[PDB]
């Protein structure tokens, strides 16, 4: 079906960004992270095996799921990562093929995790990875969480080793300069998509 490219990044890579100027060209973009909340709604299935898997710490009071506090415990425990992972891949999955369905764009975009399971995702036909520099991402994260220099760097030291990732990676952008180099990119990026899913079948 639909010509896909997947989206991932680093932390405070900017790809959030990314996608905006993707979606901005007319492309349509599938946030499996939207897809996740949305799945894990009040008194969802998935809502209701997280918490009793969880247990009661990850519910806040007003009911919603500790999001914050469920990344500290997946981003810490690939155990639990791998759990999660595996318990919403088959709903995540439904919802991204009904989207992918009805795409109107020549190609889509679907932003996904960085540690991604290709066999959750076997329909893609590039893989496009985000990554800023160290600094870049220090000062990112510092405005974001308010912490040391020295947190961040922290926060930093515990991120996934991207060398695999890399070398899967189809395109790498290196966001580090500004945003209008990162748009300018990003231009160059669908026109290469265009042209492949032009001329490929
Ligand atoms: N190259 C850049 N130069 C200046 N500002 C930038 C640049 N890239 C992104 N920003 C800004 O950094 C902010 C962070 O947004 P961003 O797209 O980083 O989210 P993100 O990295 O996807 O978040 P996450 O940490 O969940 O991956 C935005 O205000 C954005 O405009």
């Amino acid at each position: 079906m639909v010509y896909s490219v997947g989206l991932t990044g680093n932390i405070a890579s900017g790809k959030s960004t990314v996608a905006e100027f993707f979606s901005e060209l007319g492309i349509n973009v599938i946030y499996a992270d939207k897809i996740a909340k949305e799945l894990t709604s009040k008194n969802t299935p998935c809502y209701q095996d997280i918490i009793s898997h969880f247990g009661s710490s990850v519910v806040l009071n007003n009911g919603e799921l500790d999001r914050k506090r469920i990344r500290d415990i997946i981003f810490s425990n690939s155990n639990e990562r791998l759990w999660l992972e595996s318990l919403l891949h088959p709903v995540i999955r439904k919802k991204i093929e009904e989207q992918l369905i009805v795409c109107t764009s020549p190609y889509c975009l679907i932003e996904i995790p960085l540690l991604f399971n290709k066999h959750h995702y076997p329909y893609l036909q590039k893989v496009l990875l985000v990554i800023a520099p160290l600094e870049s991402q220090l000062d990112r994260i510092v405005k974001r969480d308010h912490c040391t220099k020295k947190q961040a760097l922290a926060i930093l030291a515990t991120q996934p080793n991207l060398e695999q990732r890399l070398e899967a990676a189809d395109d790498v952008l290196i966001n580090e300069s500004g945003l209008s180099e990162l748009k300018a990119k990003v231009n160059k990026l669908h026109q290469k998509y265009l042209r492949e899913a032009k001329i490929k079948q």
